[PDB]
């Protein structure tokens, strides 16, 4: 019926100088690597790219740095793409950061017609209150800070207030497309393919398999056609897997792994971090079926895969491949971040640089030093969620981690619910600490010259843990 | 997995009086009839309820006022329900109308965590400015009325401000759900169960076809199954059909739809209101081929199918049953309006109840005499989308049905590009009205008396007609 | 410092296009040596935001006769033929602003505020958009209001209002020194304090001008630092518009010694022209009530004698006035956060139309009565208890009392009370109650004169002040 | 005769129940009700809530109520010389919830003026928009309550903070004048909050100085309309507390800093001088240079500090000192004088600091724990359009550096400053970061590089010039 087929350098050649792009992939899983490829051939120049990271080294996104064609990238994380990270410290490319939910809700409420919408995350970070350091000059200062957001009470809570993003073009990839451009994602490679084609003027497209019109289910497509406005059609290539993790010293992170968990209870749907979070699911008593959820689009989430189930489309959040149980279910990356805002995870267990008595959590960032980005971390805490925190007790240099107030820039105000450690476990009360568990037979007066805060020690059980 | 499966009768218990629900469905397009029935049975009331619709006479919500076990409706479309209708009238039932599109988003936000958001639909209506009659007494006046809606700048437009829903539960239906939740819709029976699944504090879903874990394809999944909280297997029953359509004196309607099928160009995506502007799907030009959009979950909608092909899953916005044309595509409600307050329509055509030079358009309302709600209008008008209105020049008692300013409450101010009647074609420019064609063939003479107002003539030509 | 110039040097300045603020309530505070001299040199498509557009030969209504101004934005035209005839024929756009909205915006200007919230405006026409600004040169439509946001405070919706900074702003003052400083009098005050904070240069207009230190510290009204230029114009008179002293159909009387009784001791009241202010009259017993003024004043006195009447003393209806002992002046920004801040015990009003729903239509009539909101939209948006005395039927025999308001709407559900020569109805859950009843007149007559349905359960008798 | 509102001050005090807000006028003690405050004392309401400027000084005013613990939770902008108020907010007995006060003033007024919020652009991107401050102590030293967020918008190009209204169950005020129908006339910087104080109250109570019949009172000359005012009081003549009676009868780089910030100012400038050195740059002017100085308690036009007999009570400035008045200068009341700083009516306000930086961030308000004084009227004069020029010592006690790269101690404003003056050398803020304009005496170069704390640009670099 209608046709949208073009070749990989025509459907790329409209694309001027200046041009605004949002770019599909949730680090390589989904990225359009043969167009943007194309896009190097033509010679674009400053380019202002929105995706949720940047490619990586020599791949998607991350090949367009190569001869200097980005002016600005708009992302959530930078993960291991070093180009990005040198060219923002020596002042080729401004690096303006946005949490990672926040950045799918945009570019859905700009293909919505939804101008601005609000939401708890980056609620009193530096995000919200302005000057991460978005520019530098080629010499060493500051050139640019990011401008602040609003901010609105809605119940007795604060919101921020995030504007709709509409970009000149939009670059998606998918496994399946007909020629009416209704595209069918495959695994968790969906992610941001799904809002990134709808916040876009011209929506280009590739496709690993091309099929006619009335060869895709109606019931099963993902992407509807009205969104695609050209489908092309690539030479097949094998995506770039990050890290191919499969099935086949220093822990005290098995300590605080088996602390955590006790933490799971039968019919939990939970979130868990990259380290120590997602060792306690290993620890897992016998019949306490519990979801993990990874923020990339997916619930029933497996352990890594064996050699013979290795699939590109299949990641987790820190990019390592990975299988899924039965009774699973993908999602994209604005129902993903829909689910998590929403509160509709049950346990939420993350690492930190810094926890404080508040509630605050400190990771995110430290300013000039670590500039890998928020990614996912500000929308897994600032949600309603109850929130666990999981880390060594002290840095290595004996200074305390648990502290009274923040430091180190925070990840989210107000969130954090548990502090386990191999040491203790607290629960934060009020905005105060209050020692709920301690290690076997320590003491409680070890535990006190360990953290640098006053807590409650009225009720001090020893800590338990799985086998 | 988990197993989330019930009773019909356990799963409804928890219901006490005063709850609020949000339910699935369009019309009886995915309507959880099998639970409102024992819904009916454990005998609830002081209800209030959030759904699209409200079913229709002794089926769905339809069955919870025959007992008055409902307070307040919150709905975008009465349809063909009388008991609803007449109870609104009466004193006995409260009424508030939302836009359907508004109506989805809502929900979504509140499954989102998103307390706020902007639209432009229904800015400059009376649900804007409030005062629709919500209540009556029992003797005939008025008792309540609609709160108005905040309103704010972005660029130079003004925007309505949207609160979130959340209800202390969610009725779904779907066709296929497995034992841990994850449900799969067919066809326009999906519309709002996604959006309502997401909303709710404990939702629960009628589903036709149970499946253990691992039946279901991850990548086929519309609700996943962590929103999912109890999934029941009613006793197999058959989905009401409103209007069984198949392919197998006096209407000038046809004069008015053979012009106004001239509108559709080629590659164009269109939207059809009920009634007038869809009985201009029959001429389309043999080279010319449209993709018709149904709001309740389609784009490539065929016209009414053979007696063997006839499925109750497949409706349009006038609940009559419907075909699919190859590379056609389904989608939930909170999507479907996603498209059109995007302004990926290229046309939108209406029917009207009157129309004005100002480019306003009245469609939805004359009070305590016709009450069938906004529906989609409010953001099929308010969107970028060019508006093509279709009526008969005067109405049922002589009067003009174009005029200077709306009598009747307004769907939507200055959306109107173009009105085509069997007398003459009108252009809207500059917030002013000119006549561009006349047809066969009453001159001027007799049109200018015809309308409710005088009008820009210079360049005049004929009104043609298509096959 | 010392700023004072000649008239013309201080004028020459402004350009084509440019943004001002006039002070003045009618022609009380109104600049006429100033805007005279904008005429003589000659400036083309002026915009002005002040509260009226002066009067025929006068103020800012001379600026009319070489069509001189492109937009007013003001809150009442009051006896201005050339502004209401240039508004129609469209040579002039027209912006209406309620009073209390306009004075505010400027002190919001002035200080930096840029923008604030009023439950004044809300529902009406003014908030929605659709006035007519500017008609076409046959009486079309060419622009419509642009609409004013709003947002929910606690239960109830107020406008967001934006702030107005001007080019310039022209004020009027009695008195005034070198370095800047002024002092008015009267009622003559109003928007000179807003206006001359707004402006970026401020030209002031004194009748007497001092040396820096013969002014009291503490009876400066507005400080030097916000004045720029001062001149000393040729003494002139202010035109008095209704030189008013103090030397048989009547159901006007009637209304009035029913509203009289309405008034309770300690009470601050704001009365409308007409009859609101012919109740004050028939006040039974000795003494007890203060009267407020919207232009600036509370203690209003009745007329004055011959030989004491006063230009900067005149009330809301731009007649002259008397003062009451313990009488207190203060500027238009203060006269009316005085109202919105629910101040007044009692405001009484006229209408042109009455709804059960609580609806007031007194403002406009579109494309047939150009007048504005004034005060009125502030004094009904505010907390206060709003009676209305009205006649009960128009001349013709159409009722004033209707179930919804026809015309644009001054304020949404805030009549308390409406008072007629045949009945006093209570507004009572958005709807009518009927309470009492004049003369002998039935309920059946009553019933038939007023346009809607209504509760008759406990029905007095009408009681009337001597 | 109309209206006779005269109430005596024990039958006036009786009303205010226990829990309720009261709002207090007065700047310092300058327009305290004092005698009003006593009788309160004396009934003895618990769990008071107060929203005034400061809280008195030890013994006078708000700081009388200090004694008996009968504050619940204090809303001000100044703590200012009084101990008592102070140790209890760190001991842990009152709630200490700062506001800048300008816009406690603008509150006060919106309250009673029936409008519910206005926007501002002080204090944004300021621990007092984004929350946590400390408000309450537990008994040992950790935070019980912190301050929570205001909300922002934008307008125009800039962030602007929403401030909520101020409205009271009763509100005390002190004036020089009042008649018997409650129209009340203030004298000297004595009116300052009282004027929005006696707006925003249910119940509002009026000490007068001197009570007069009505027709007394010039209409013209009423500075507070008689309908705001409930009831007054005719206490026993008092003696208004002068805190610093001023008059004219180590190293000091205090003076060089004051010399080089007079050749600041030029003709026609209207000025702000902040608490401390900024003060002292008035005495070294040229004489030829015709400045106003505007007092943010309520005047422009401030003198030196008068001759013996001319010393008033009613006339003093920020630091609470007693000031004389040129010709031609004029009183005016808080919300206005703040109107006029908020507005950027002011050509140049200078201020001291804890801390500046090179990106052009100021911190004068606060250190965590130690000096827990408030912004003042400091986070309105910085945010504003005028011009800031920052003086202060080069270091300070333990010869830490007082110029930084970016502020540790809590920021007064953001992106503020425009120059930094030192008795070593003068900084200009340039885009983000700091230039070296000049230096005193010959100085060395690399002597002031790493006793600064940061680089800079410093290519055209003059030696400095002191005012005679
Ligand atoms: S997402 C899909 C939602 N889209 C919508 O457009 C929803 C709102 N639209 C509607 O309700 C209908 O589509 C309308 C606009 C009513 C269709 O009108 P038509 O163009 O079909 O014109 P008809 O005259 O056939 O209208 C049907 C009934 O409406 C009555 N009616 C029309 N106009 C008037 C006026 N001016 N005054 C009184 N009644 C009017 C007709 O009498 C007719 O009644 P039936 O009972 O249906 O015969
Ligand atoms: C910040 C402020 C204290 C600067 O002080 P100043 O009066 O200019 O005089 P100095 O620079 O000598 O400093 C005064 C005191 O601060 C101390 N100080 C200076 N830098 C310091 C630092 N980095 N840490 C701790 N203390 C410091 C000084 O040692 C001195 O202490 P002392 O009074 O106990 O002897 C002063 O501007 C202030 O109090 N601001 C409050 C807000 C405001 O601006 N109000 C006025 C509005 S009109
Ligand atoms: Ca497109
Ligand atoms: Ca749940
Ligand atoms: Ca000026
Ligand atoms: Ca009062």
């Amino acid at each position: 019926g209608l046709d949208k087929v073009m070749s990989l350098s025509s459907a790329v050649q409209d694309i001027k100088n200046g041009a605004t792009l949002a770019v599909g992939g949730f680090g390589t899983g989904g990225m359009p690597h043969a167009i943007m490829q194309e896009i190097k051939k033509m010679g674009v120049r400053d380019l202002i790219i929105y995706s949720d990271g940047a490619g990586v080294d020599g791949y998607g996104i991350g090949v367009l740095f190569e001869n200097k064609q980005i002016n600005k990238m708009i992302v959530s994380y930078v993960g291991n793409n070093k180009i990005f990270a040198r060219q923002y410290l020596e002042g080729d490319v401004e690096l303006e950061f946005c949490p990672q939910g926040s950045l799918a809700e945009r570019m859905r409420a700009g293909g919505a017609g939804i101008p601005a919408f609000y939401t708890p995350t980056a609620v009193g970070t530096v995000l919200q209150t302005g000057g991460q350091i978005t520019k530098y000059d080629k010499n060493g200062g500051v050139l640019k800070e990011s401008t602040p957001r609003e901010t609105r009470f809605f119940g007795g809570r604060l919101y921020c207030l995030e504007n709709a993003i509409k970009t000149d073009f939009s670059i998606v990839k998918a496994w399946k497309g007909d020629r009416c451009g209704n595209l069918v994602f495959r695994g968790t490679a969906r992610n941001f393919n799904v809002p990134v084609g709808q916040c876009g003027q011209t929506v280009i497209a590739e496709v690993e398999n091309l099929v006619e019109n009335g060869d895709i289910d109606p019931d099963e497509v993902h992407l509807p056609g009205v969104y695609v406005d050209r489908v092309v059609v690539p030479e097949r290539y094998q995506t770039l897997i990050e890290h191919r993790t499969v099935t086949r010293g220093e822990e005290v992170r098995q300590r605080i792994a088996r602390r955590a968990a006790l933490e799971f209870a039968n019919g939990m749907y939970v979130n868990l971090g990259i380290g120590i979070p997602t060792e306690s699911s290993n620890y897992i008593p016998a019949g306490v079926n519990v979801v993990l959820q990874s923020e990339n689009g997916l619930i029933g989430m497996g352990p890594f895969p064996t050699e013979d189930k290795v699939d590109a489309d299949w990641i987790n959040a820190g990019k390592q491949t990975i299988s899924h149980l039965a009774g699973s279910a993908l999602f994209d990356s604005a129902t993903s971040f829909a689910m998590i805002r929403g509160g509709h995870m049950d346990l939420t267990m993350l690492g930190a640089l810094e926890v404080a008595a508040n509630g605050d959590l400190a990771n995110f960032m430290i300013p000039g030093k670590l500039v890998k980005g928020p990614g996912g971390a500000m929308d897994l805490v600032s949600c309603g969620t109850r929130v666990v925190v999981t880390t060594t007790h002290c840095n290595k240099n004996g200074d305390p981690k648990i502290v009274e107030r923040c430091r180190l820039p925070v990840t989210g105000k107000h969130c954090v619910c548990r502090i386990i450690t191999e040491y203790a476990v607290f629960d934060v009360v009020d905005g105060r600490l209050v020692l709920k568990e301690i290690a076997e037979d320590t003491t409680v007066d070890q535990v006190k010259k360990l953290t640098g805060v006053g807590f409650d020690a009225d009720n001090v059980i020893t800590m338990p843990l799985a086998p």
